[PDB]
């Protein structure tokens, strides 16, 4: 039997932990509400004082699910048993499911506001799979699933940027700039079959992933110092004539080895530009074609490259990765600071000998024979981003520790069904309702146990690094106050790096 | 299972192309609201200034869905990639649903208003596809289905002309016009079986056309310049004394080779009439039997023929079809003009040789060995037209492009409910209700690929002949702007007009 | 008779009407931050990143736009020339004897000024700008790039872009006058080909 | 709707300049494009979301 | 049957589309001459004023053809088609014939 | 036509650097080294990198 009187599911949680495979559940209550009034809009962002930055978007009456974070999936006991316990892991199967839709009408008398139900009243649900629109979704988004279960999860309005603005808008009647603008594409999700659900109905979505591991493994050495001391080697070095030392040939001493492997690439050449209201990078990657009128700095023609470290140590914070922990964060207060896990292939330099001494250089390209580690990735990282499609491309290896992915996770998209009411001249005038609902993910993500000959102990993750918190300062990081406020870690070890623990033998 | 809680369809939408058929796929959301005040009324039209024109018709309680037009089964994208990649197309089969309704009460409190959901109400719907009662469309009418997916579609209510008011009307008790009155027909649309459902319920609705294809080929050459000039002709021409000039009997030039083609007809003789609130056409066709009293005009008692111009090219603005692009259209503003498609069958002219010059004859009525291509019709024209019931007709080839059918796609008719209420004198007093809706319409439409032997590149329809428009006019055509509004075309060539691409060999 | 059965890899035609970097919604906050160090008298900020410009983590494709064409037209002019010279060797010409010119430098960066673009002759008999035709931006945003590098106060090009990680661009676009195929040369190694001619090297 | 590539981008051309570019002229010369979107680029048509 | 008298090929031309792959047709004539003198000589290239640039080769009695060009297996027409209505293409297989030689 | 240009290009390597210091050293233009942040360091990049 199904109706308005009976329930389309239940509430999944918790974390299932197996050898080969985790299973992560979560089950949140959303919120769904109209967005932009029902239509369609193509507006421009200037900002002031932005070093001339602009953006055109167009806003869509929909909103989206992005599920992509750790911290969503993860509880933090669960979180420290993954990374204490495995050596690496990755995403398998994900499932998940839309129920216990409840739509309302929203009366408006007066300063008061009552709700009632429309029975007959719809939702629009659409998941696009094939990435044939314009991606819902960024890395670092605050549009994420919520942490914990118990909080009601909000969706942001859905909406795509169409075109370099500076490079559309036609100024002293530029031709090419002309037709930039005439190629706009505009996509309307109407445009595809998707379900409409009332109160009894629900749906379901599965997606595989086929992705490459995320490892968690310190590395005791670096590989160039990876050889026997005490053996000699037959290797033999020349030292020019510098000064009024004089030249020599000789061998190379045991302790000395040459090593074969090189550090990682990275740019730490730039510096970030203008004020914090405009694009501010040390590296700024622009499209310009020829003949375009382009009044403004580059941050209007481009977007900023950050973090340019890669896996060369950042010399100053700017070229670290820094979020804040909540979305009421601002200036240093709740902001936490990439740190070095102390894994020797994530902090790499070279050093130009100039005969004399040593100097950094600060550029360092993809060159052969390097090798590096992909960054330490906290529960509070995104998970996967959308690599984009294109002709060539060079190994793929964000910077931010995501997994690119031809096809991430589709994006789920919502709706409210628009009721529109009567009126002497047609006019657009519609009936004012939202959604609440219950959405769960299920994720299944295989895992690998690790094995070590190693005699001596192992650094862990343990709960007597984290701090303490809250209203009376008498609770600690991942627990509640007397106000209900959850107390946020305050540094970037509390948030359990991976890469951290588990040695490995290179 | 169904009822109150279960959704009866989804949203379809989006084109599929192949080689053989196109499919379109359009969902709209709809409005059906009292009309009339449910009852069947007989009123006159009589304007002021309208050079005696005068109409009487019957408007019903009833409203209507009404799917003809190019603009609302295919998006731009569409329609450019079926008239680029395609030499002829027609519609094969039509499909229709109404599902997932909603019946609200309209409570009037005061300034305010707030609606709730008669679960038990119901909503009438006829179809009438044996074309039993009068036609409720025409062609080029505002009442089509919109051309954005995400707009609301406010339907139409039905009504018809039972009579020629002027000859119905009876002054001086003329005798004819007695008899003329007694025979007006009345029709009422309860007079048959239809379907009452309520909000769990649905209907569907199956059409298959039976056409004539649609062609968009472009003629390089007219068919009287085909034949090969440097071959010489044994044909003679005899020309008569003029004046004092001998006469002459000689041979046929090689470059000139007399045709046995000849132009189609079209009527340039006339001119539009009378102020702009009449019937002003150059042509009017009317009914007038012998014995009425017609006081007013020939508008009075005619229906003007427009355009008059057929494959001739119109001499003037008046022989041109022009329309507006919005309802919101006045003067000069917003309307678009047809232009000449550069195929060499469609602007056409004979001169009557008067032994000095040419003169051209604005009459070419029918005559055999005529050849002519049809209208080029652009995305904003309707699809197809009734053809009445008769005796006897020409060729049928509607000067506005439109596909007449003897039985075209019935119309399907929708209406509240009457909802009657207790008075202590029985008094017409009713329940104040209206319904909104998804409606969906499927077409099949059959299309053929085309090939050439031509070695030269061919003309196609571009985005670079777009506009620019808008608010700020930065955006293009077929967008929306800062405030949601849709970019209008601005000219004709913008609407993508079939027989301006693909060549053909006569 | 002969017959052939090619093994290739595809030629895409696709407009890009963005960069990779400009994907994501303007409207969403999000939570990283930026520090901006101390410059001048302006003070050391640490804020949140704009909703507006969102970093990216992929980067424009390699170029080189470092140097110019040398020499009369009778030489080999380019603005690299690669060149194989083993130790020993006498070599008393220039540096265009002993190598050949690698012409476009470009890659997927806008050349910055005629020598970098591609050009050719339509006919044989076409000579100096007679008859020339040169490649324009086909207005894909994948086809036109550039990095700047931050100085603290503006940006500025930097010409030579080597193969980095995250690079993403389009292959070069070709018309119905350009080769279809090229020919690999045999060796041990070699880094991701694409010609910068658009020819398909097999 | 987006970018094609249509003849009314080509040019005049031959020996009285009455002729169209990719047809011959009086002489039985071929009329060359003489612009490289006379050419027809790939990649400057058919959009795709990336 | 053949011999002096008898044609050993036909003309083939034009173009073929369809959904998955195109097929073009070109047929030509062609002129073959005694080349180099029928002998192996390796010559030098020396220009002037050409940036001390010079070349050694070995021009050979023989001739070849070459085929790498869009221009010469598509027309005009076959080439706008092909980019106006499709989203990627490569080559899948090469067939030449010689014949009817004089 | 004796000069075409060349679609193919020169091998990676870096000749920039010298080598650095006495024979006893780690003497090598290239020094890869491994340097966290907050660590002491007191000695040249020959002990905390590798040549």
């Amino acid at each position: 039997g199904s109706g308005v009187g009976i329930s389309t599911g239940g509430w999944v949680g918790g974390s299932y932990f197996t050898d080969s495979y985790v299973i992560t559940k979560n089950t949140r209550q959303f919120l769904v509400k109209i967005q932009n009034d029902h239509k369609y809009r193509t507006e421009n962002i200037i900002p002031s004082n932005a070093g001339g930055k602009s953006q055109r978007c167009v806003s869509t009456p929909w909103s989206y699910f992005n599920f992509n974070q750790y911290s969503s999936h993860f509880s933090p006991q669960d979180w420290q048993r993954l990374t204490n316990e495995y050596k690496r892991f990755k995403p398998r199967k994900m499932h998940v499911k839309i129920y216990n839709l409840q739509i309302k009408q929203i009366l408006s008398n007066g300063a008061d506001t009552t709700y009632n139900n429309d029975l007959t009243a719809g939702v629009h649900i659409f998941c696009d799979g094939e990435h044939a629109y314009p991606n819902a979704t960024h890395p670092w988004d605050e549009d994420v699933m919520p942490e914990l279960p118990y909080e009601t999860w909000y969706l942001f309005q859905y909406g795509y940027i169409p075109v370099i603005h500076e490079l559309a808008e036609m100024e002293d009647a530029n031709a090419v700039e002309k037709a930039i603008a005439l190629q706009i594409p505009f996509f309307m999700l109407e445009n595809s079959d998707h379900e409409v659900l009332r109160t009894g109905e629900s749906t379901e979505f599965t997606f595989d992933f086929d992705c490459e591991w995320i490892n968690n493994e310190r590395a005791y050495i670096p590989p160039g110092l990876m050889f026997n001391p005490k053996v000699p080697t037959r290797r033999a070095q020349y030292i020019r004539q510098h000064g009024n030392t004089a030249s020599s040939n000789t061998r190379i001493q045991p302790y000395a080895k040459p090593t074969s492997w090189m550090t990682g690439p990275g740019l730490l050449s730039a510096q970030r530009v203008g004020p914090a209201g405009s694009d501010t990078a040390s590296w700024m990657v622009v499209v310009n074609p020829d003949g375009t009128a382009v009044n403004s700095g580059m941050a209007g023609v481009g977007s900023g490259f950050d973090p340019p470290s890669g896996s060369l140590r950042p010399t100053d914070l700017e070229y670290k990765i820094q979020w804040y922990q909540t979305p009421e964060g601002t200036n240093s207060d709740g902001n936490i600071i990439s740190n070095p896990p102390l894994s020797m292939l994530r902090d790499q330099a070279l050093y130009r000998g100039n005969q004399t001494t040593y100097n950094l250089c600060s550029d360092v390209w993809m060159f052969p024979n390097q090798i590096w580690d992909r960054y330490p990735i906290t529960r509070e990282n995104p998970i996967w981003c959308k690599k984009p499609r294109s002709d060539k491309n060079t190994i793929i290896d964000p910077f931010d520790g995501t997994l690119a992915m031809d096809h991430p996770p589709g994006t789920i998209f919502i709706k409210m069904a628009k009721i529109p009411v009567p009126s002497n001249n047609n006019a657009d005038s519609y009936l004012n309702i939202y959604c609440t609902g219950q959405v769960s993910c299920e994720i299944v993500w295989e895992v690998e146990r690790y094995a070590t000959k190693n005699w001596r102990p192992e650094r862990r993750h343990t709960a007597l690094g984290l701090g303490i918190g809250g209203e009376e300062n008498i609770n600690p990081t991942y627990h509640v106050d007397k106000n209900g406020k959850y107390i946020q870690p305050t540094t970037w070890d509390m948030c359990y790096p991976i890469k951290t623990n588990i040695n490995k033998v290179l």
